[PDB]
């Protein structure tokens, strides 16, 4: 019920209602749970409604901007330990950022200093920041497959000592082609580190 | 002065330090003060450092993502009062969003329910949402001039009962060509709407 | 917010109190709301009690409310793997918010602080530390009397590191009891790292 | 069995695992059900393990602090309706608080503004807060019998127009002596108020 209620509140511009329903989900499912059982299903349904032609981009934007804000709050409430950061972003041309934010969140919740950069970072710039910050790892979220298919073989090799790639747009073959370690589960990311 | 310290902390990935310095600014200068004297100058300097080749886009992204989060907090503090919403966004092709967020903040501070959509909204979709929600106005932030130049004469005219345009990419002539009311100053935005 | 929050609590307006606390959180940040809102309100409640302006029930109400808010923040910090740091108060010490604050500051810096609750008998504390391979024990003393009740060296070897702080603690008493004295919550994470 | 798994996770200081298992119980049984099928059995078992010398007080504390946090989430989810509050606490000397929290939860679920004070409230102070808030009722949870035995005849009378007493430490005779209405069932609490 909270998912439908939340989507409906957003689609009618009822931010207060949407906030109350999100907080309810947080209290019931917990931090990781609200993301899996509320934030993610609502975003999926928004995307499907858009793809079906039922809503425009403005409705989609409204819901995503709201949910991004909520996730950013949770991100900031997680610990940020000292020590070599893990840089988190998306490939050049990838502007879906919530998957990356989720990765940063799960890492921080497990005591890893994940620096979320925002999406869509050119690889030379990403490499330079990693080298300058002594980053132990880089993590990339790919929602679309096209930004990965545009990259040359081995492009993600050595962005940092460890490079992880995951998301709906990514598969093990593409990761291998690009020279990244493929990760299927957000919970396996912390383990790998 | 906090600006230098804040930028330095960000560029070395010291989020906690950056947050402490921003909070210090908030406690000393207040919300409006910290926006004018800390958030805006740091963003301008990051842009200039990028343009001069001193930092890459990753550093720029980091600072902007951090400052967006801080402004989002302020936006939520300003509240979302009842009444017909004002939709706030940027023109198609404009992905700089902090100006729009600032406009939403200033409106909310004056009791106007500014719904920030995110950036880069197609005009017919924006118009449809305004109609469906009974929005009293639309506000657009233009940082680049090119997204405005791409638009046909009068394109902004009827997005909602009132349409406001401002930002670095906007000027009075272009606003007039596009049929929007041109606004220089964020704080007079709520006044313009009331009047 | 401090006055508004105390006034809301004293009228039994929990919803209003929650709204005002959330405002403080958004403005000051997590550590800031503790320093600028939670701590001043608790000190003022204590002073009002001591002056006979309110009774213990009003004090209970405010502390139970603020404990719940701190517990939320604690749960949102996330819990990293690795040897825990056990956090509690000395036997006879029932003021627990100082201990919760210590656990919070540790978790915010990526230290797995296990908050046990207050008032833990020392043999039981030592046994759990041993059994979990805890790297440290942290004690918050608000009153001085629970420390005075302990024999010389009583806190020695609870764990490889034992830290004592709070209003009821001073360096001489820490030395008598065989604990390391800590003045600042911010120095605690440093000492461990 | 989620109960065994949850207790084991707690006893080894695996908070993340404990939280996951509790959330699983919540998703499966729902709020009332997780209390009956998971929270309460685990607390009872912790007490028995302590009494048998298998665990110390630190393990017991850890489990109850965790489960108190979960119940606090449920209390806040139940919401806090407007109107004259019902104050909920425990007798002076009674430091077991989860029974009181449960009473507050069941009341809130039925639309009663149950204000949970925390445990162990001196009676003059409790009376004064009831007076100051215009409370319609006071509810006390007694786990131990000794805190009640220590109280004078009629000590609970007129804390508010309705005063309820229940829990393992309470019986109808002691309630009568103290001037409280005795309640056996948490679900009967809201009924009794009407
Ligand atoms: C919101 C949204 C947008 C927003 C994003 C705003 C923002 N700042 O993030 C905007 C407006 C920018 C947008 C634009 C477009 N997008 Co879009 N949109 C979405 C939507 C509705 C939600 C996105 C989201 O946050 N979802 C949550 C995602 C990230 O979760 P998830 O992928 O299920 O993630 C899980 C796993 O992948 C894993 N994971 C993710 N990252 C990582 C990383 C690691 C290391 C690991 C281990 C795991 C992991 O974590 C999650 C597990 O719970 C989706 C719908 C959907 N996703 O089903 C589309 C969707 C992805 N978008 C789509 C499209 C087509 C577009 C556009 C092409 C449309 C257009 N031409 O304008 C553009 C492309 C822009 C670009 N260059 O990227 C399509 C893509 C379909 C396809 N055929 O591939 C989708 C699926 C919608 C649809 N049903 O068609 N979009
Ligand atoms: C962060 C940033 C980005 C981020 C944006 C991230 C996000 N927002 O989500 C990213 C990396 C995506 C980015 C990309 C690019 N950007 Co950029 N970057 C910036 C930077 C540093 C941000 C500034 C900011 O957010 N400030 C807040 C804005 C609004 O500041 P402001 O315009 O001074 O705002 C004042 C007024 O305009 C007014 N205002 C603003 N909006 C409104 C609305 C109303 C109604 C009113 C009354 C007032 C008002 O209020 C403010 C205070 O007085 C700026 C530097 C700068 N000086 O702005 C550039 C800058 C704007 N970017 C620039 C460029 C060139 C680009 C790119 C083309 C770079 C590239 N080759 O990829 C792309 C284009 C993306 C697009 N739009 O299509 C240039 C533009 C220069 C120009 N050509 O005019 C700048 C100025 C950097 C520079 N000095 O060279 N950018
Ligand atoms: C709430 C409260 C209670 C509640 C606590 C409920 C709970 N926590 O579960 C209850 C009702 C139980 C209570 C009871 C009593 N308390 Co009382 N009460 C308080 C009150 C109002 C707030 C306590 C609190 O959370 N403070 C927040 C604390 C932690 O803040 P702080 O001490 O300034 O802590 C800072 C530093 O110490 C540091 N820190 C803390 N711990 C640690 C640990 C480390 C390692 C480090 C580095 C730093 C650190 O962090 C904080 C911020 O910097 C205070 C008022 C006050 N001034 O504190 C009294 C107060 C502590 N109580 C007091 C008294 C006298 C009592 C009782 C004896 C009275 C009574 N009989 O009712 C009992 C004793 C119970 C017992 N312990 O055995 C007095 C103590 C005065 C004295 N002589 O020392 C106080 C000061 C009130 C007063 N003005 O008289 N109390
Ligand atoms: C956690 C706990 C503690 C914690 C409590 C922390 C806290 N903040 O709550 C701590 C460590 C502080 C503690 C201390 C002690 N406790 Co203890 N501990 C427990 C334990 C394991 C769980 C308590 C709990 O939350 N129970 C959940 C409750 C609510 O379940 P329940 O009581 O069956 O309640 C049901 C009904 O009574 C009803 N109900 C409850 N309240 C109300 C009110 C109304 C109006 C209604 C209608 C119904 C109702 O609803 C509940 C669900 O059906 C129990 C084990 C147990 N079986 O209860 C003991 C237990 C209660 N403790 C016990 C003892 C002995 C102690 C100590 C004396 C030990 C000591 N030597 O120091 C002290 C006394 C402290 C004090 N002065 O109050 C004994 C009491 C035995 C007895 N009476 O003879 C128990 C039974 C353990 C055992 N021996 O097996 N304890």
């Amino acid at each position: 019920d909270l998912g439908t209620g939340l989507l409906e509140a957003l689609l009618r511009g009822d931010l207060a209602g949407a906030e109350a329903l999100f907080r309810r989900g947080l209290r019931f499912w917990g931090p990781e749970g609200v993301l899996e059982h509320l934030l993610l299903p609502v975003l999926r349904e928004v995307g499907e409604a858009w793809a079906r032609g039922e809503i425009g981009v403005a409705e989609e934007h409204l819901a995503s901007t709201f949910l991004r804000a909520r996730l950013q709050e949770l991100l900031d409430l997680a610990g940020f330990p000292p020590g070599p950061p893990v840089l988190v972003t998306t490939p050049p041309g990838e502007r879906h950022e919530i998957g990356a934010m989720l990765a940063a969140y799960h890492l921080r919740r497990k005591g890893v200093p994940a620096l979320y950069l925002g999406p869509d970072t050119p690889l030379p710039d990403l490499r330079a920041l990693a080298r300058r910050l002594g980053a132990g790892a880089v993590v990339l979220s790919a929602v679309l497959s096209e930004p990965l298919r545009a990259l040359p073989d081995g492009a993600l090799k050595d962005l940092a000592p460890r490079v992880f790639l995951g998301g709906q747009g990514a598969g093990p073959e593409e990761a291998r082609r690009l020279g990244a370690e493929y990760m299927e589960d957000l919970k396996g990311l912390a383990e790998a580190l």
